């Protein structure tokens, strides 16, 4: 019934679609996802057998891939699908949002331009923007124990929140940064340099920022922020946490 | 410098306060609180050479208890004190907010009639609700591994929100609540009758829910939410996770 295994056949399928602005993906691909002005694609490669278990269409502006409900389970589960193999590939003209949740990989690889971007993901899974991300806003949340990671930034602004106990990791220039932790996890910015940054921790968590002119630091609990760079510091902590200053 | 070990020879404190309506607590004592009508009454119990390393007054309306910071290390950090006994015992006409941090405990005894009351923790700690709350609103907030036990509540509404992995336990009768998940950890509210319930987690946590006429549930991750009650549920999964119906 709830558990699938993939038989060991691998089949690549093209699937039809519009242009999407918007992404849910939920499951264990290797998903490789791109802005581009040429033509929507869709490409998923999985045991030939999981197909029947899988939902993969785009739908009012939004690509939506995930595991089917279980039939007759009235929607209050889905499959648990074990595949061999399952990779995706696929582009539109913007992705304005992605909404991932699972133990799967979301990349993009080439030089993106934002306007805004808001990566949310649950769950164990990563998400790596390795290409040059330059323009207005990107937003980078989580809840779980996965990461994210975005290596080429360039922009306005900066938002990242982390839930639980995983890792957000950025590197590059941001005129503002918001960096928040309610968890165990870390925020690691160091080499993402921010003219202005604030920082929030609830709990155990923590934060390294790198601020040039102007850095509020705020930890409710036994977390840290440890900062670099010459900004004017305000500084609150309620709790056994702490601040300190590095090279 | 930063540890200071209590001397083994505790001294109690009664410190003349005014009234407060919100506290700050900061540490790891048994600290027990009642609403009166009474004048405001601060004791604290402690080892006789912590005192000089803790802050304990009434300012704007805050009863404030915490460790200080160390002396001339700028506020980046506070003492770690390691007291053989510590309690503290307050009242006040009414406790609108309660920030907590810490592996202290926080008790309420005595039947406790509120308006609106806040409770904030963060840390390992936990604060028993134990006698009878009624009233207009009750909302308790955590981040951490600690617990919210609220054992005898009547309200109007209730709110509660965890982060991390810790758990809030609501036992009694509402009209309508708000339950949230944000992490690994547990709401328990099977035995908190609500008419209208709306229930959400992000990543892995699970909540137990009583809920007669109407319940939200939304997952987003691989959590679950339990409900009982025969109410109208609108239904909402975005992972691998599940919601169940028990008898
Ligand atoms: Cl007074």
């Amino acid at each position: 019934d709830k558990r699938i295994d993939g038989n060991g056949n691998p089949e690549t399928r093209e699937i039809k679609i519009s242009d999407y602005d918007e992404i849910t993906f939920v499951g264990s691909a290797d998903f490789e996802y791109e802005q581009s002005d040429k033509a929507p694609y869709l490409s998923v490669t999985i045991d030939e057998n999981l197909f029947d278990y899988l939902v993969t269409e785009v739908e009012g502006g939004t690509l939506k891939i995930y595991p089917k409900s279980i039939k007759k389970g009235f929607n209050n589960n889905s499959y648990d699908l074990r595949p061999t193999v399952y990779k995706i590939k696929s582009n539109s003209k913007e992705l304005k949002e992605l909404n991932t949740v699972g133990s799967g990989s979301f990349i993009i690889s080439k030089p993106t331009k934002v306007n805004r971007m808001e990566i949310n993901m649950a769950g164990s899974g990563n998400v790596e923007l390795r290409g040059p991300v330059k323009g207005y806003k990107l937003e980078c949340n989580m809840a779980g124990s996965g990461n994210i990671i975005a290596k080429d930034i360039q922009l306005d602004n900066l938002s990242c929140s982390l839930a639980s106990s995983g890792e957000i990791e950025v590197i590059g220039t941001v005129d503002r940064a918001s960096f928040n932790v309610a968890g165990s996890g870390e925020i690691k910015a160091f080499d993402c340099q921010a003219r202005k940054a604030e920082c929030n921790i609830a709990s155990s968590g923590e934060i390294s920022v790198y601020a040039t002119q102007i850095l509020d630091a705020n930890i409710v609990g036994s977390g840290e922020i440890h900062y670099k760079g010459d900004p004017e510091i305000s500084k609150s902590i309620m709790g056994s946490g702490s601040i300190n200053k590095v090279k």
